[PDB]
């Protein structure tokens, strides 16, 4: 399914080219601006352990997930991946633990050495 597809076909958007963050554009956005560091960003997402079944989803709380880009309020993979997204874009990310919660994990939700999969819809972003 979608995680395997990202493993097979996604682009590596890491600087190191260690395949730590793999991306597929699922629905193209408009604009020519991507967000830059400091911006306030609005998304809807669905996220899950890659080997898991149930999502954490913003829709389940019926409100968008807001954060500031590059300010370390979210995992390194979101800081990296959302910086590549256009407004209206839907992207799939697959993320190795080094760009998420690492060998320490983040229990109870995230175990040690967890790979993570998200679908992200970029709704909007505004400059600091
Ligand atoms: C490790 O803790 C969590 C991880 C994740 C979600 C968590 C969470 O408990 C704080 O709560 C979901 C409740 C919403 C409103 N939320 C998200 C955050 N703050 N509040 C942002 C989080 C503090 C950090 O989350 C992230 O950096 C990423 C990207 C943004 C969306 C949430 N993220 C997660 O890692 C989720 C997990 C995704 C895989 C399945 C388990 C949840």
């Amino acid at each position: 399914g979608a995680p395997a597809t990202v493993t097979e076909q996604g682009e590596d958007i890491t600087s190191k080219k260690d395949r730590g963050v793999l991306k597929i554009v699922k629905r193209v956005g408009n604009g020519e601006e991507t967000p830059m560091i400091g911006d306030k960003v609005y998304v809807h997402y669905k996220g899950k352990l890659s080997n898991g079944k149930k999502f954490d989803s913003s829709h389940d709380r019926n409100e968008p997930f807001v954060f500031s880009l590059g300010k370390g309020q979210v995992i390194k993979a979101w800081d990296i991946g959302v910086a590549t997204m256009k407004k209206g874009e839907i992207a799939h990310l697959l993320i190795k633990p080094e760009y998420a919660y690492g060998s320490a994990g983040s229990l109870p939700k995230i175990p040690s050495n967890a790979t993570l999969f998200f679908e992200i819809e970029l709704l909007d972003f505004k400059g600091e």
